[PDB]
């Protein structure tokens, strides 16, 4: 029941996924690991508390580097894997650079809105991507070779579950995305005309409402089963929470980043409060090819 | 009790001992780690396998933040993977046999001997006297060597208990530990296999013989006089075995350590020369060792 038009929207943005997504992390590399007033410090050490993680490292010969991290006591422990997890996120982000260019719809766009929409959709299309390794039985991020797995808590599953982001992993794998829904989440979280800085709001609403559409469409052709009953409105439901969310880790990481820098030269740019001028690295990236 | 003269002999030993053993491991820094991520070479190449099975450990590095980075070993994949351990260890040995050159220099009865026998002496007991120190960090209960920030516990072979107990090596460190060995007691078994009179290269014979001798009775009088005499009625003769289990143990790891190092060489310039891969031309790092 897909239009020809719908059919090429679809092959375009999973055949973009394909290009831009290294599910196995092959290609991260060079990564940093940790090392072998008063009231802004409380505030943030509950940030970093409540998504404790330990990082497995898996190497080609089957050997297996083991990090537990530091319990939560004194100060500067907290900071143990953040500038990893910079790293990381900096990876992430410039492979969703590369998705966005590939994408047609995105190239025609202006230089200064292609910067506004994917300073404002980094964080979301990064979630999203992680959710498609996130293994909810075990509660571990599958990044190839490298393993995030989230450490126990007293209050277990119920107290994880208090974690907006940790509850949005866990709701989203559990409605069984297919890679195409996932692939149409992320171009409807990208073509955002209401992101700051954006001008051709109208261009890239038109662009947003036929993603959508498209996405109900599929839904509707692959998707009987009584469970995925009114999964559309679930899907877009799941989006506007992770907007929401992205409101808070901007934040969250504005002020982890005033006590401790830790963060990535690219990253300074997505958080900077001529577009063009002050995102140089991202300029560079956009005008770059594949 | 002891004569004067025994109480001495153990006196400088201790002391020998407190100043050249690091026990906490705090100043081997530097190290190498494990990485982030023909027809008769093929008879050598499986050899090297086998040598290097038998004593399979992980590694546990505990940080001063709490942090614990843990390595698991890869099983064999029939590659340079089997050598993955060999650079940390061959670190880790640099570093305890500089320990030993050093223990062996505070003795005043081995710093009066020939810098050639002196040579020959370290060159037949640096794996031995290893090993002892090994063992007093060695905890049985968890088959983990304790090296301060450093762990090594041996991994289960599916026969653990049982495996490992046909390994030589591993054996002496279990039995050795059930003797439960005074501070003391380490020491004198040191000092007995360093002073080792039939060790190569080894000229004046009947000296370090009277030394061993006189080492070897105090650590008999050390024991009828400080333990319940009927129940360690042969505790001097079961150090003895040890001992003796030991040098054989030496031989056999002597040769596996020659073969990995044709294979793949992995030996620090002072284990090179330890190996042999004049004797003062011969060992000029351990000869300048042994003058400073
Ligand atoms: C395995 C991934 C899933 C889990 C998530 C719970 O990972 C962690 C696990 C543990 C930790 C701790 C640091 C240990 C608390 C953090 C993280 N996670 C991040 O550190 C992150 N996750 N996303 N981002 C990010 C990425 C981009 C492009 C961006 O551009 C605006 C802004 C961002 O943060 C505002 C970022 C920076
Ligand atoms: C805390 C110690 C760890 C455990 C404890 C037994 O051991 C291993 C456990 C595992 C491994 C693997 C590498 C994993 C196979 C090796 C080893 N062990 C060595 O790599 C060693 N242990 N001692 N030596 C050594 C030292 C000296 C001065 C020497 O001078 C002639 C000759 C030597 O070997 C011929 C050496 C070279």
């Amino acid at each position: 029941g897909l239009t020809e038009e719908q059919r090429m929207m679809i092959r375009e943005l999973m055949d973009a996924q394909m290009k831009t997504f290294d599910t196995t992390f092959s290609h991260f590399k060079n990564f940093r690991l940790p090392g072998v007033e008063a009231a802004k410090w409380s505030q943030v050490r509950k940030d970093l508390c409540s998504l404790k993680v330990s990082l497995q490292l898996r190497g080609e010969d089957g050997s297996v580097w083991n990090y537990k991290p530091p319990a939560d006591s004194g100060g500067k422990e907290i900071f143990s894997l953040l500038p990893h997890m910079a790293d990381m996120s900096t990876y992430m982000f410039k492979g969703i650079i590369s998705f966005a260019k590939v994408i047609s719809y995105f190239r025609d766009l202006p230089i200064e809105d292609q910067i506004s929409l994917l300073k404002g959709a980094a964080f979301e299309l990064c979630q999203l991507r992680f959710n498609t390794v996130f293994n909810a039985e075990t509660g571990t991020w599958e990044c190839g070779r490298l393993s995030y797995c989230l450490e126990d808590t007293a209050g277990g599953f119920q107290q994880l579950l208090l974690e907006p982001m940790l509850k949005f992993h866990y709701m989203l794998k559990k409605l069984q995305l297919h890679e195409e829904e996932y692939v149409l989440m992320q171009a409807i979280s990208l073509f955002s005309p209401d992101r700051p800085g954006v001008l051709q709001h109208r261009v890239v609403d038109q662009l947003q409402e036929q993603f959508a559409i498209t996405l109900k469409s599929y839904i509707e052709c692959n998707r009987p089963q009584p469970a995925h009953r009114f999964l559309f409105l679930k899907i877009m439901a799941m989006l506007t929470e992770l907007r929401s969310i992205n409101a808070q880790h901007t934040q969250r990481w504005l002020r982890i980043q005033d006590i401790h820098p830790f963060a990535t030269p690219l990253m300074q740019e997505l958080f900077g409060i001529s577009l063009t001028e002050r995102h140089k690295i991202l300029h560079r990236l956009l005008q770059e090819g594949s």
